[PDB]
């Protein structure tokens, strides 16, 4: 009876176990334990009164993380039947229902011991069990094989999304519903967007150089394989090659083209040298990673990116998160950082303020003033240190001038804009109350900046993204259908919800095809718009972007914010991960612009 | 449906209530709690419209805290509130919960609570939920916590007490949850003449050893509770003669000359200061006593709540069934049950024990003993009194508890015969040790315990197991459980058969020794055996006693091992509790003795 995850291709990807009850009949409980029962207790006022009265109670009792009875923790605690069970096994579940959180072998080993042994030692002197027993029992450790309650293989991001929404909204108990849970997570687009973001921070990652085997001889047993990287231990340096110790105990070669690229980091602005031999990349019990080819006859020298990165995709009709990557690789934490990953979107925020310029009269082709400008003491200044006079508001926002940016936020007024950014998506507290808001110094979540840009894809509706289809009960009840606010309702039909309009049809237009002569001026496909973004000293790396059906955001940057180095702008380092995600996912799908 | 408790008679005494849940129909919900629930969380991803939707799927679920499950329960639990009746505030505090219920929690954490219910009303505000006149209002309101109390247990406390703490004991508080009724063996005459019984000897003991002051001074009187026919009250006004009290219930009281001239000061275990002559000498201004009122009300009176303690344990001698329980002086002073729980030295209650053994291997009440000095090995066991017999018979020798006799008839009977007894009725072999102090009273014991061992000489050498549960219903009104108890006389009631443990003519010979040291060594009934006990330097007075139908146990002394004072006996100090009390629970019953077999 678990929270079940599917995508909206009806593949089941997630399982949560929440509280676990496994009831057996009363004579399938080996004696021991009962008798592990009767021995934890000094007395009973009810020695087969307790006996009695435990018969009612074996398959109900607490006994921590999630364990309700006898059988449910064997199988938390140890991965076993109660059959499996040892006597120290047996005697360790009998001392927990007095107080399970304080006595629990998870929490509290030493204290729970403690416990365990005297059980033993009073089952002892009651004849329970003889010497040899008790003298095994009492000499056994913990002995915890605690399984994985949490199924999550498949499209990681995507389960963890909903496991970890539903509790911070419901609490724990939103795991016990048993509940079918149907997302509008597309299978195929959310395999594209996971390979995109692996590929595109491991090319950020290989330019920026070999950092080093992540340790020295220390236990190959203590790594882990993820993102098709294995770990290996070196045993053998050779001029042009080198061997490696496998988790499996297999030996491997990798020769000079699986290791060449390995030149050394120095810092984010700086590599050193190509490697002239073997012996500078890698030293003998050093641990490194490994990747195979398909067909595993080839390994290479592989690096896991220090580097972090984004994708969010989102359907601007309506809402829907069709895909979404959170990280590198979720075996490295849960942190999901299209939805609480707070950066600066830099010069991703400047079409939002611009189709505000829009919104008051002005057009692509209107005059703009690129000119020094002073408010108080500051003087915000461009990225390139050079002023353009008199320009077009389109050539203002492709060059992205912070001066144009700054006149254009006096000419519209900052609460105008500041309710806009929260008409956009945008936090309320997290919009200041200042002329640096023009700049895109305000802190937003990937997911906000998606639905944003999906005023423009949309004719400029606000719509909220979600992640649920429908719900069903464990019996096949539809319990939950979603009701999204539509931009378009007549789309739907190529129906109830009407989105609010947050920018009048011909600034969302105008704004779009801005934005498609920004992607147009640098796939094979004249649908698209975008926008790229990079933050002071290159912090952060965005692209937003969009054709009429899909909304992708990027993002690339440090989680403890350090450069990414000069010349890793927006388009260089974010831009590629988009193009990636965006040419496969609308691949064989008819141009898609704007209504 | 809480976990119902009920005495013999089908009266219920206790109700426990555990996890609760009162669903809702959502259309019943105020808008403003759903409204809380989505300022709850800056970002919903399922502007807060679907999360709205989705939350008529949990709400009565949610887990809120102490036991709250779904928002009824909450409401119930935190403000003994109905939904409808909840402010602003409160609907926005119960919203904050969810997220970490015990990291919010207002009852562990107020600071915490108040941080985030204020962080919520002030995005009710923002999100246009709340008008600045609503959140103006609800941010200074203070938590205003009003829970009930579902823990029900205020007419037979230490009876309601032991089946709470006896079930989460061996089963945790899923015991509680489970809705089960509980059919105790408890008899509410008995129980309700148990608790005076015990509230009236230790306030006698405590009275005989003078007034050692007021329980506090500068204390709040909140901080206090009433119970025993007893009423924290605080020194305003002290006179010459009498004193002027600040009453809980906000009143204020006099008490006269009359209600406190008794107050001679407690000097130490053995002396009594003199007689006050005015009020200064018994009380101060700020000083926290205890008074008592009248049959209506009229007169107040200094009482004092006593230091000492006691306890009272009686079980029916067939069957092991427990009739009656008082733990201690008042459950609402301690909650800790003495009669289960209070590991003391019998000292002479010990003694027809091993006399009846004595009796089992040949002897009779008449064989003569010597009371004499004797030396085992480096230990020298002197009688209590410096004085010495000589020649005696066994009974003279039971009831002046002479050490030097008992000391022999261990040799005679040896200490393995004499600690297997010892076991046969509740003692752990780690709690009697291997040596000839035993015949002296020293192992530790329960009270229970001893009852169940003089239940051996009222049923006539059986070995019975104390139980206070006759039946458990579920809560749909099915027997569940049926308690099948090893009956020492099956005709005398209906199955089981209780191993015997002694020969029937020593249990019959010590019964009739124990009847001869209550009828003519010390209630208008003649089927009544009975032993006091006072060990060593008076640190426990205990007085064990039945007839054929009830067995009953009273203790008393200090938890912290110290002296009753010089001229406490067992026949002083526990002995007038268990003449009260077997007067009283035997009132209008025919004679019943012990049965005599071949
Ligand atoms: C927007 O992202 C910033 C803006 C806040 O200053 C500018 C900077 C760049 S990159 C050009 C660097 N200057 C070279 N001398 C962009 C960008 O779109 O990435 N816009
Ligand atoms: C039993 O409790 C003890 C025995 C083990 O020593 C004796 C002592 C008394 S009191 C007699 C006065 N002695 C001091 N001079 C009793 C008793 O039961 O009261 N039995």
């Amino acid at each position: 009876k678990p929270l079940q995850v599917y995508t909206a291709d009806n593949q089941l990807i997630a399982e949560y176990g929440g509280k676990l009850s496994i009831p057996v009949e009363y004579k399938q409980i080996p004696p021991n334990f009962i008798h592990a029962f009767l021995a934890a207790e000094d007395s009973s006022f009810f020695n087969l009164s307790k006996e009695d009265i435990l018969s009612l109670y074996v398959n109900k009792i607490f006994l921590g993380k999630n364990a309700y009875g006898i059988a449910a923790a064997a199988k938390i605690y140890y991965n076993k039947s109660i059959n499996e069970l040892s006597i120290a096994q047996m005697a360790m579940i009998a001392g927990l229902p007095k107080a399970p959180s304080k006595y629990n072998p998870v929490v509290n080993p030493e204290r729970a011991l403690e416990r365990r042994n005297w059980i033993l030692g009073r089952m002892l002197q009651l004849g329970y069990i003889s010497q040899a027993e008790y003298q095994k029992a009492v000499a056994e450790p913990i002995n915890l094989n605690m399984p994985n309650r949490d199924l999550n293989n498949i499209h990681p991001y995507a389960g963890e999304m909903v496991r970890s929404e539903l509790v911070k909204h419901f609490g724990e108990q939103a795991i016990d519903s048993g509940y079918k849970v149907y997302t509008t997570i597309n299978a195929k687009r959310q395999a594209i967007a996971e390979k995109a973001v692996q590929d595109g921070l491991e090319a950020y990652d290989r330019r920026h150089g070999w950092r080093g085997a992540e340790a020295h001889d220390k236990p190959l047993s203590e790594f882990r394989a993820y993102a098709n990287t294995y770990p290996a231990q070196v045993t053998k340096v050779n001029s042009s090659s080198f061997e490696a110790l496998m988790q499996d105990g297999s030996t491997v070669t990798v020769q000079w083209s699986g290791m060449s690229w390995a030149r050394p980091y120095r810092n984010a602005n700086s590599v050193g040298a190509a490697p002239s031999r073997a012996s500078q990349i890698v030293k003998v019990k050093d641990i490194v990673r490994l990747r195979p080819n398909e067909a595993k006859t080839a390994w290479s020298l592989v690096q896991v990116p220090k580097v972090q990165g984004q994708l969010i995709a989102i359907n601007p009709n309506d809402g829907s998160i069709e895909a979404i990557v959170g990280g590198y690789n979720f075996y490295q934490s849960k942190f999901n950082r299209a939805l609480q990953g707070w950066r600066q979107p830099g010069s991703t925020i400047k079409p939002f303020l611009y189709a505000l310029a829009l919104e008051r009269g002005m057009t692509p082709y209107s005059m703009v003033n690129d000119s020094p400008i002073t408010i108080g003491k500051w003087t915000p200044k461009n990225s390139d240190g050079r002023y353009l006079g008199m320009i077009p508001l389109r050539r203002a926002l492709y060059l992205s001038r912070n001066t144009v940016s700054v006149r254009l936020l006096q000419t519209v007024g900052i609460e105008r804009t500041r309710q806009l950014f929260m008409d956009f998506g945008l936090q309320e507290d997290q919009i200041p109350r200042n002329y640096t808001i023009a700049l895109g110094t305000p802190q937003v979540l990937p997911i906000q900046m998606a639905t944003g840009y999906a005023t423009f894809a949309n004719g400029g509706y606000r719509v909220q993204p979600h992640f649920i289809q429908r719900i069903e009960d464990a019996y096949g009840k539809v319990i939950y259908e979603a009701k999204p606010e539509y931009a378009c309702i007549p789309c739907i039909n190529a129906q109830y919800r009407q989105a609010q309009r947050i920018l009048k049809s011909s600034s969302a237009y105008d704004m779009a095809n801005i934005l498609r002569d920004v992607i147009e001026h640098g796939i094979g496909r004249s649908d698209l718009g975008g926008k790229t973004g990079t933050t002071n000293d290159a912090k952060d790396a965005w692209f937003a972007g969009f054709n009429g059906k899909l909304v992708t955001v990027t993002w690339v940057g440090f989680d403890q914010p350090t450069t990414l180095g000069r010349r890793e702008y927006g388009g260089i380092a974010a831009l590629p991960i988009w193009i990636n995600f965006m040419g496969q996912a609308l691949q064989g799908t008819p141009a898609a612009w704007v209504r």
